[PDB]
């Protein structure tokens, strides 16, 4: 995947120097959203889908919270570079327009957009059943950052308190896995402590909006990376610095997944673990740091920077990445 | 479709008071692109697809232009609410991640970002078989238009201009209903008044941007509309006044496609029939419209806006809408 990008990433840098000098010239590609000059701030902006996550929607006619999904991806990326979150369009890709389907993707947008403070200001519906084998949601969310409150992670120091925000679940990656091992193994209507397999791997992404906004406006922050693809690995994205963690215990489907024998390293870079956002903090701001974020969800400590650059170390694990 | 949309439209709707009276606040949906306020500016934002027309590029092996469609599908309808286009993301939706295919979709993303004026400043690549049967390419883009500048529409007046600027060939709609009826007829390899199928269904969509943000920055303009989805019926996204048009010969793809058995009132409704961008100007600006626009693409004056209401007048083919 990573190598059949290289040439669109290069050739999307080349047209950099079209807007040079110019209102909207941007940084580099690489992080969790774009930024755009425009004087007194940057626009960020940034554009995610759901994921295969939209079959078990279906299967069970529930799309009532995959737009939560939708607008979960996007503003939490947006957060990653210190943004509030302002707006969002959404690209909605079916084989059919269904009516039912749309109804209840309509029911978790509001719910998302609320939750994320982002008014849904348009959008595109492209019925192609040639093309699409479901409803594939996606989306596209810009917001804004004073010049000089872009929080990229160049702050991030050896000794740095790393603090993660649990997930609400399995959120909305490593899907593709875990749909593929565990369903027709147990079945959708298995029961999983008192839920139906369908239910922990429907779970909406949690939204980090409110947290992230209170943290940064309290106490100084040095990084910040909301847990999708790659898993830990986005943690690289913010610094060379090494990491010294402890994660918490396997609980919930990633138990499950991990019981029907995906290795642990496996694991830890391709789900969530049940952290679903990671903060990196001075050591002396970790303890009103951890007050702002647990009024809002569970939070842990879970270590600290280190000079080992670019290894993280999941030490009670035994897992290097 | 519009059924289906109506409670994500409503819903949507509903989010807008979020950022009542803050940064970003939005107007209405339903025009090309969305506005949001950012006090002496708006921001235009829209996000669009280039549909099955990848289905083609699939089937022969051709994606080095598919980007240019794509990035013509979005700036173009950010022309039409006055706006300059600045900066654009990419979601790339595949079935796997060929690294043939991706150096070919870079290089027509470079050719359109540069015609276009843009700079592509990141995006999304969901690997989904599952879910995804080919190469779905779409995105989003922004741009600006100061306060006391959007083109909207409300100014058309009855007695204004209608000028067309000619297509490049079928665009980005329709490409359903040609793959359908003319491929397992003919084949891509037929030939038809002097190219094959594919190059008829593959011809990248036209580019607006230097014409229009030339005319805008010269003339006084009242309406502007590319001419996608729906075909005509476009123009009454603009005004409720009527239209009354002479539309240019049936030529090329649409020729063969109408030989087909597709009614032109069917097909006025489908296919830009060789209209892509259609301007509107007061009669005094006519002819300096027509100076302007004719310097980059053949372009014609169609016609006039009428007193009468809701009707869009093909006279020369005996065509109401
Ligand atoms: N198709 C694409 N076109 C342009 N840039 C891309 C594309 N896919 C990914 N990128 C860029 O690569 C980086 C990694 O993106 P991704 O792997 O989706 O992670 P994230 O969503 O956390 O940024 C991002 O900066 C993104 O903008
Ligand atoms: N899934 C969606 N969510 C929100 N708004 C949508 C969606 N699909 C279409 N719209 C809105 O409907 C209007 C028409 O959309 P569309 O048919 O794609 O035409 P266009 O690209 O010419 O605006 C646009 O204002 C768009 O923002
Ligand atoms: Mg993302
Ligand atoms: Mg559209
Ligand atoms: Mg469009
Ligand atoms: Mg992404």
């Amino acid at each position: 995947t990573a190598r059949a990008l290289r040439e669109i990433i290069r050739t999307a840098r080349e047209t950099f120097k079209l807007r040079k000098g110019k209102v909207g010239e941007p940084g580099d590609i690489g992080h969790y959203a774009a930024l755009l000059d425009f004087g007194n701030f940057y626009l960020a902006m940034t554009t995610d889908g759901v994921g295969t996550k939209v079959l078990v929607a279906e299967a069970v006619g529930k799309f009532d919270t995959i737009g939560i999904d939708m607008i979960a991806m996007n503003v939490n990326d947006l957060l990653c570079v210190g943004a509030e979150p302002l707006a969002l369009v959404d690209y909605f890709a079916v084989k059919e327009p269904n009516e039912e389907v749309f109804k209840q993707v309509a029911k978790g947008l509001y719910k998302g957009a609320e939750e994320a403070g982002v008014a849904i200001v348009g959008g595109e519906t492209a019925v192609m059943p040639d093309l699409i084998n479901g409803y594939d949601l996606a989306g596209t969310a810009i917001g804004i950052v004073e010049k000089g409150k872009v929080i990229t992670g160049e702050r991030i120091r050896p000794g740095d308190s790393v603090i993660g925000i649990s997930s609400s679940g399995i959120h909305s990656n490593g899907l593709t896995l875990a749909r593929k091992l565990l369903i027709p193994k147990y079945g959708l209507d298995y029961e999983y402590e008192g839920r139906k397999l369908w239910e922990w791997l429907l779970e909406p992404t949690r939204i980090y909006v409110r947290p992230i906004l209170e943290l940064i406006n309290s106490v100084e922050v040095h990084g910040l990376a909301h847990i999708t693809g790659g898993g830990l690995l986005n943690l690289k994205r913010l610094t060379n610095y090494g990491f010294e963690l402890e994660m918490p215990p396997i609980e919930g489907i990633f138990k499950l997944i991990h019981e029907n024998g995906v290795p642990l390293d496996e694991m830890f870079r391709v789900f969530n673990m049940g952290v679903g956002f990671i903060v990196v903090v001075p050591q002396e701001e970790k303890e009103e740091a951890l007050e702002i974020l647990s009024r809002h969800y569970k939070s842990y400590e879970l270590g600290n920077v280190t000079r080992e650059l670019g290894k993280i170390k999941v030490k009670n694990y035994g897992i290097t990445l």
